[PDB]
């Protein structure tokens, strides 16, 4: 059960998609892989250490870099810590371990085991770590700060409480009997054909057609399609893509063989994705839930089971040449064939294997079986060192074979906390690549999730983020999560609870609020009045009292402070919305400010930003700092998420519209101004005009990377405190901005050098070329992401922007006199195109 389905009611809003639902499925792929994850669920679950889970220790191997090691004068930190009002200050050795820190104190108040929270945070410092190592210590020491904390007792582990469990040599052919569409979008006499090919990581394997017909609401062939391969010739995620033209119009897809290894058999009628106007969406085994407006089409299968010697100098080179190649250039034939004759030698190279499995007639079952024999012996991949961005290749669109995917996820397996986190967005994404819903990656988050809440936290909002957003992939995901949720136990299943009431509350209002203020550029006092009053309305007796901030989990928001709350500027109608900290041991008056925000799609700013955050730990790895502000955000339903204020900053824009704001004028020495006023002594400022000049290198060189360089001066932003930094990515040309009055802080204007400036371009090249050592993985995640998170892209040129931005083939010096020329072009343009949003206001 009776309460065996109260739960599932609770599961089912939470996800805000219903997994008992069977109105759109035409077999039970979905109900059998909600069946198979309970025990790699019920593994892990099994196997978490309960103390250890509910404080989520956070917590990196990494070394420490050599910035913040010069942050470190005597081989010693400073800890604060308290009991009630009542604190003291201790001197720790950077090695020194928090269990290890309570004898140095279990020395001092009185003259049984409790624990170190921070100060504010559902953050503790727990476990056999050394303090440099927790990732809360490495943020206090970046900006300068206190490490505070307070000593209470352990969060009790029976909060983490999990609810008890209740568990042929044919040539393939098929006949296309026709399709239906109830309401025709032209009308005018056209003409159509049907075309299905047979699928394998868009390689295809063969295709057929149909003579083309009047394209009326119903039309008819009733034809046999055989192909030119054969049963036993099919692989396993071989799709049967199925399309319509006159010109593409709908897709749809089967797999040929369905996840229990058997061939597919009978009649299908299969509800088409419309087209709009390569990509994820496109490669769905989801069918259309809108059955009474799509297209559909009406099919038949009747066709049952399965499961040396020396190479010469002048190819060996070759082959080299070959696999040295980055991902995106393409093979020759004459490529492939080398790869293959020649597979044994290119085993010795882990680079090799995107190539070498990318040069595989997946449509000859004599090969694959090779293949799998080549498999086999894996000697020296199982023994390489992971490899991130090789990892990552092998999980795109580009393979569909059960087992090479899973040797990629092997190497996974062996990544920190840390860096699951840096990667999942990226690897839930990847899903969409998956041929069936089952899957290791899939099992693989699923792991990693419940092992640590920090990740099952992200986890949540990733997942929920595309359910509610996509139809294409949103069963798959919808039973991954539920999956999730049956082993996140209790405690977060609350916290869930608590953060999706509010995040549903707080988008009706802001939708609401659009409405009002049609366009017009000004917003109504009558506006605030009603945003303020609903405010009002919601907390009153609806809302939760408290609640974890989904893109920062460790701070608990509480009430809202209505007064600062308001509507922004926007051609849309974002809400500015400030809480109080829930969490009394907190530090400061210093509101929680979260922005919500209809209007562009917040999927592919999530994207960005996490690429950023790659961009960042890529230069950890030259000891380089560069300041980087990838805020907070959260996509959440229908074009609409939320946003992290920062805290003390301004618009680029805004600083023009103080001095002036005029109808578009712009003046060089305004910045520099703007720093001293909010700089209360001298060194600081020339401290804020170092961080800027970090902050300005890096975005300039990241934005160039992908290509999303060239912005209004509205979408940029700088702290009080010197930190610049890009906003709103789901919104002559220039590579990227660099205008005159950025150049006015470095001591230049327009055509001179300085020595804050030398500082820059020196910086700059570093960091761009910092970046190319890692070229691979940036080619990598720019293409998947361009895949999962944007409109249509063209599988050629838009993909391939990055490796003309990222200078390949070329050496550090041609690279550098690239970008340095890029960088003089800002120079001659200045403020040309900054000038150029306005105007176009009418061209
Ligand atoms: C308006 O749409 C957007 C989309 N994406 C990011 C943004 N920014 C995110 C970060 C941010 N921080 C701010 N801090 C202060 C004091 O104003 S304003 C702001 C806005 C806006």
């Amino acid at each position: 059960s009776e309460e065996s389905q109260a739960f599932q009611r609770q599961l089912t809003a939470l996800i805000g998609y219903d997994v008992t639902d069977v109105s759109n499925v035409h077999d039970d792929e979905l109900e059998f892989t909600r069946r198979g994850l309970v025990t790699p669920r019920m593994a892990e679950v099994a196997s978490r250490d309960p103390k250890l889970y509910a404080m989520h220790p956070w917590v990196t191997s990494k070394p420490l870099p050599e910035y913040l090691w010069k942050k470190i004068a005597n081989n010693c930190i400073f800890i604060v810590i308290h009991r009630s009002t009542t604190s003291q200050t201790i001197k720790v050795s950077p090695d020194d371990t928090p269990g290890a820190i309570l004898q140095s104190f279990f020395t001092k108040m009185a003259k049984q085991d409790f624990v170190l929270r921070v100060c504010g945070r559902d953050e503790y410092l727990v476990g056999e770590t050394p303090i440099k190592n927790f990732q809360w210590v490495r943020h206090c020491l970046k900006n300068g700060e206190e490490i505070h904390v307070v000593l209470d007792t352990p969060p009790d582990p029976a909060l983490d409480e999990v609810r008890k469990e209740e568990w042929c040599d044919r040539k393939f052919r098929v006949k296309i009997r026709g399709i239906d569409i109830p309401v025709l979008p032209r009308n005018t006499d056209l003409t159509v054909f049907v075309e299905a090919n047979i699928q394998h990581g868009q390689q295809v394997l063969c295709q057929r057609r149909t003579s083309p017909k009047p394209f009326t609401e119903e039309v008819l062939w009733n034809v046999w399609l055989e192909f030119s391969i054969k049963i036993k010739d099919l692989p396993k995620g071989a799709l049967l893509n199925l399309q319509i033209y006159c010109r593409l119009l709908y897709y749809v897809n089967l797999l040929l063989i369905d996840h229990r290894f058997l061939l597919r058999r009978g009649e299908y009628v299969l509800h088409m994705w419309q087209i709009s106007g390569f990509n994820a969406d496109k490669l769905t085994s989801a069918t259309n839930p809108d059955k009474e407006n799509s297209m559909s089409i009406s099919i038949l299968l009747d066709n049952h089971p399965i499961a040396r010697a020396e190479m010469p100098n002048q190819l060996r080179k070759q082959l080299e040449a070959i696999i040295a190649t980055d991902p995106l250039n393409p093979l020759t034939a004459e490529d492939k064939e080398l790869l293959w004759h020649f597979r044994y030698e290119s085993l010795k190279h882990p680079k090799a294997y995107p190539k070498l499995f990318s040069s595989v007639k997946w449509g000859q079952q004599e090969i694959v079986a090779k293949t799998y024999q080549l498999l086999a012996r894996r000697e020296v991949w199982d023994q390489s060192a992971l490899d991130v961005g090789l990892t990552m290749q092998l999980l795109d669109c580009n393979f569909s074979d059960e087992n090479v995917r899973a040797i990629a996820v092997q190497k996974l397996e062996s990544l920190e906390d840390d860096d699951v986190l840096h990667y999942l967005l990226q690897l839930v994404q990847a899903v969409k690549f998956e041929p069936y819903h089952d899957s290791a990656l899939a099992r693989f988050l699923l792991k990693r999730g419940l092992r640590n809440k920090r990740i099952g936290h992200f986890l949540f909002w990733f997942l929920r983020s595309e359910i509610a957003q996509s139809r294409h992939y949103q069963q798959r995901f919808a039973v991954i999560l539920e999956a999730y949720l049956r082993g996140c136990g209790t405690a977060m299943l609350h916290d869930f609870t608590q953060q999706v009431q509010v995040i549903e509350m707080l988008q009706k209002v802001t939708l609401d609020i659009k409405s009002l203020s049609a366009e017009k550029y000004d917003v109504s006092s009558q506006v605030i009045s009603q945003l303020k009053q609903k405010l009002e309305n919601l907390q009153n007796s609806q809302l939760p009292e408290s609640f974890r901030v989904p893109y920062d989990p460790g701070l608990k928001a509480g009430a809202l402070a209505i007064e600062k709350c308001k509507v922004m500027a926007s051609k849309k109608k974002p809400l500015w919305l400030e809480f109080k900290c829930a969490d009394p041991t907190a530090l400061s008056n210093e509101t929680i400010g979260i922005i919500f925000k209809h209007g562009d799609d917040l999927r592919q700013d999530m994207l960005i930003l996490q690429i950023l955050r790659i961009m960042e730990s890529i230069w950890e790895t030259e000891s380089l700092d560069l300041c980087l502000l990838p805020y907070g955000c959260i996509s959440t339903g229908d074009k609409i998420g939320m946003i992290e204020i920062v805290k003390d900053a301004t618009t680029i824009a805004k600083i023009q519209q103080s001095t002036v704001g005029n109808t578009g004028a712009f003046k060089d020495e305004v910045l520099n101004h703007w720093l001293k006023e909010k700089s209360p002594t001298e060194e600081k400022f020339q401290a804020a005009v170092e961080r800027f000049v970090y902050s300005c290198a890096g975005y300039c060189v990241a934005t160039f990377v992908l290509g999303i360089g060239d912005r209004h001066n509205d979408n940029i932003m700088i702290t009080e405190t010197g930190n610049l930094f890009h906003i709103d990515f789901g919104h002559e040309r220039v590579p990227f901005v660099l205008t005159p009055d950025f150049l006015f802080v470095m001591g230049t204007s327009g055509k001179k050098t300085s020595p804050h400036f030398q500082k820059f371009q020196d910086i700059c090249v570093k960091a761009y070329l910092a970046l190319r050592h890692h070229t691979n993985l940036l080619i990598i995640l720019f293409s998947m992401m361009l895949m999962t998170g944007m409109p249509q892209l063209t599988s050629k040129e838009d993909i391939e922007y990055i490796r003309d931005a990222l200078t390949v083939g070329k050496n550090e010096e041609d690279a550098k006199k690239y970008f340095l020329d890029q960088i003089e072009v800002c120079r001659d343009k200045g403020w040309t195109v900054q000038f150029n949003w306005f105007l176009h206001l009418v061209l």
